[PDB]
């Protein structure tokens, strides 16, 4: 399904790591926060609700999700309810960024454009794209 | 073009709004930034080009793009070189939300998912996804 993502935070350098998978895509955009809070999560899914037709959203911590300030994002933007990887490909990168933030936006950018390898190869990039677009 | 984004700063109640356009289909992301520096301006195009195929970007205020920060986010992620309706959509919006950040994003929420009108009638957000599919 096209409008299924997954929302999760995970921890590097004492730092939040809020990462979003469009599921049937392998598509993640991600963004450093200082503290796992509810307004947030809410902030952070009101900006890809703007981008992307978000239809229902999962996590692996469900109360994630209970704050009123997340459920009030979710009723306005009508939503209804890689860690290893991109943390490998940040710790390859780190050297290379000054901030944690920086690698972090370019493992997203590595990941993305990875193309599945063969001939033609798409990327969870280019995938994205086109099952939003057929859809 | 495909490939063309128009990235610019705008002010609000003191704060910095940092609008990026994909030229060819009207769609824009937004943020709220602190203040008008180079290290934001860069960031803010490392995560806009791992999501899209950014190939050069236009500003109105060329100063923008000086600093070696800027400078060094282009050349690793291979970059070359709406503010009224924008702001008007955030003016309506604007008690809705209890904060700018928030009002921008239902803002950019608004303006990306309204239909050109008429029999079937795009969005930028649906255009925008099938420029670059297509492409």
């Amino acid at each position: 399904s096209p409008g299924i993502w997954q929302l999760d935070c995970t921890h590097l350098e004492g730092k939040v790591i809020l990462v979003a998978v469009h599921v049937a895509s392998g598509y993640i955009e991600a963004e450093v926060i200082p503290a796992e809070t509810g307004q947030e999560t809410a902030y952070f899914l009101l900006k890809l609700a703007g981008r992307w037709p978000v239809k229902t959203v999962h996590t692996d911590n469900g109360s994630n999700f209970t704050s009123t300030t997340v459920k009030a994002a979710c009723w306005w933007a009508g939503i209804k309810q890689m860690n290893k990887e991109l943390k490998k490909i940040i710790g390859q990168v780190r050297d290379q960024a000054e901030h944690l933030k920086t690698a972090v936006q370019m493992a997203v950018f590595i990941h993305n454009h990875k193309r599945k390898g063969g001939i033609g190869g798409y990327s969870a990039g280019e995938r994205i794209v086109d099952i939003i677009a057929t859809d």
